[PDB]
């Protein structure tokens, strides 16, 4: 009684400053993207079969800046604050804000040739707490976290950490964007939102 | 009694501005390019065997800007207005306005090696309404659409959506151009135009 | 790039009067049921893989009344007005308003044993106009029909006709309900509703 | 040069009284049902490949009454007047006016499981006078019978006898209806009617 | 649930004048011939399995005149006006108004030997819009065409074009006649006409 | 070190009113039945191998009313309030309050023949949060739920929802009863209660 959905949509717009800026995002259907958020809502639980975040530049060979991203599994630990820490995560990847062109074949959804330039990272999945996770909202999670940091600890499978520094302007500069390419399993349907 | 034609010609000149600009183009022989327009006209119906739009840069590593394109099958839906929406289409592809050099082997018509940089998208074909479509003009279509948005809905197989933003000048800048590489099937000949 | 969904939800509440009452319902995702309506909306086109309407009684062995239902493929023809006509349709089925208990194994989604009592009918599917149909609303369809009865003719695959007579009261009596058990194919995602 | 047609339509509405009421019906295309009557008319001769009459209740578990039916091959013999006589026919069947639900799978046109409840009877076919019978009207037959009861004897293959008694009201009560499920062979086309 | 019918009846009387006269005829059951018109009406949809128009002379070796005929698939295009255009159609055939004797074996419905003289043309069938077409009347079609020339475009599979010139008298002369030899598939029965 | 227990006892008495009445019950050993409650208590954890709730009528063919039941896995979601919602659950089943006689072979614990009439539903088990659940009391659960609706979320595997409507009296009428037929796994024994 499992509905399997595989799709890739824009996940987030990226910009670079001269000072490091670490951002985090839960890896729930409700957040990987506007579309899935709506679809997945129609099911009470779900399970990631594969979740990949891929960065695609939109700037010039001239643009200063680097992007870093990786996954955190123990939602308990404080979110990284340095490239150093970030570099220790699983599936960590670093690249110049204008590189990553090659990752396209991941969003594209085709056969990948030379993906050595690619700035994409996939989820560990096997190292996840449980199999079926409940569909939750930022609000829902944000509230449960505000009780026992451990009560929330198992509502979302993992978080994606992103760090952007080495920029040229103190004012954000359009570097590119991340696209999530997921394959989800959804079970037990219910009422939308 | 099918005449098969495979050819690739220039499809459109591309330019980038700082504000997003979404453009659409029907995927009929009459529009993919000046040449096919004339040839295909000599046949009453046709069927796409394969239609691929490929972008080839003509700017510098220095040029700011990104190009996005994908296909729409339900000619009924409103044309995308954001990269986000556009990113949801089938065969969506995004790249820096100066990248895509590698796609050449598609226009070139040879053996493709590393096409991970490539900014090309091919038509779904199997998800098309019918098999044989009638040859129609922009004028012809534009008129039929101006009656029942559904009467036109099946005259053209699909539309190609293109979005160009992240530019540097408020005044269009020559970024590159798209080339359509089609393989068409034409049946029942008639009088030109 | 096809998302396959199989599910069964309540489709409609049934009631019987002494005078015949023929009702019709389009066989679009938007109408087979509240849930699918919402889900399927997230896709621009779809295709029925299997659509079965099953009636399940909720009345007594004592309840007078019979239910009749079948499918119409040429959306053009006037909707039946008599059991006689209705009896000519494909997959026509007739039964006592309190029978049909056995059809449960269709909603249930299990192995069916003795389904001779069953008041269920499945869609012909192979005799459908095209493969991929566009997602449309009652409103959308009702408007297009109000132009060329033929423009709408191909927006929905087929209609389900239902007739209820042989009742005991001139005032509707709760006889049972119909449940749609569909397996749909959805393609090209878009913005909800 | 044989056109084969298999279809099942409503054949007759049934009602029960307290006193026995025997009814007869010829087994010609012109009488098994409104539809076939029209279709078959377009052919000069025809041959039954299979003819089955099936009763489907529409009353309650509470309804008093029984239905009886069988076939007569020697159109010469006087039509039965008692259940006893009727019980001697080929394919005789008796059942409670509210039973027979299971016969549906015969009209339905599917795979039959438990058809022990079923109130259906099929034609002997092999024991028929000739192979090809001429298409005739009630009027046509009624006139030829009014000459030599033997001249008509070979215009129709057989007659269906039906007896309804054990009712509760002296005034007919809606018990159910019979549906003919035929497979006919038609030859030598001519002008309709 | 498909009823297959194969039959051949007179389709039209032919006559020749000295000036060219192009005639067209839709390829619907309602028009290929009086008989099928009536029969096929009893079904809501149908599909041509094979449709062949054959000309049989009835004039003398002395009769001046030629007949031309072919099929048009894009019901949209203007009907031919010259033998030249007509000659471009699929299955075009030309012959002397008194030739074609050999085509008989097509109406006859037997084994064909030397059919090189034959003035017959068969329908392309595989190049048809859809599979199942709705049964429509000249009136029905003529009305729908009088709205969106495209709304009618898919109600009939194709049209047969016929041109008669090279005659000897300014007043039509009996040259022969065309006979349609069809094999149709009919589905979903309904009420005649 | 696993003790396996398979048994079936009465789970609950059912009654019908004219207004819908939705009831819920946790699927813990402590609630499926008086007996298991006591036995299972002697073990600290347990795991459902199979849990089936079966309804058995005790009323007449004359009794008005229908029963509906299904499972909820995301203990978080609000309990259904309509047959419609309820109909969306996994293993949903609906039947007339006097039907379900056939389900007996489930309680009986024998070979099942024709279980198409059966009003029984089994637990999904594979879609459960974890494997080993702790033995908890209504009180224990009711208290933990009264803190973080998520802290309780994983103490019980799933809940059974039941809806009874279409009744004849505003005052509950004895319709039948549900019997749970479980196969449990118990580990790590401790002190009773």
């Amino acid at each position: 009684g499992i509905t399997v959905l595989t799709h890739s949509e824009l996940s987030a717009e990226i910009g670079v400053t001269d000072s490091i800026v670490v951002s985090s995002e839960l890896v729930m259907p409700y957040t990987v993207g506007t579309w899935l958020r709506g679809v997945a809502a129609n099911w009470s639980k779900y399970s990631w079969l594969s979740v990949r975040y891929t960065y695609i530049p939109s700037c010039p060979s001239s643009t200063a800046g680097s992007i870093h991203m990786g996954f955190q599994y123990n939602m308990a630990n404080t979110v990284p604050v340095s490239v150093n820490q970030l570099s220790n995560l699983r599936g960590y990847v670093s690249g110049q804000v204008w590189s990553g062109s090659a990752g396209l074949c991941f969003i594209n959804g085709t056969r990948c040739s030379d993906t050595s330039t690619a700035i994409s990272t996939t989820l560990d999945v096997s190292k996840l707490g449980k199999k079926w996770y409940p569909y939750k909202t930022s609000a829902d999670y944000a509230t449960a976290v505000g009780v026992d940091v451990n009560i929330a600890t198992p509502l979302v499978p993992a978080r994606l950490v992103i760090a952007l520094l080495d920029g040229s302007s103190s004012t954000a500069v359009a570097a590119g964007r991340i696209y999530c390419t997921y394959t989800i399993q959804m079970i037990e349907p219910t009422a939308s939102a």
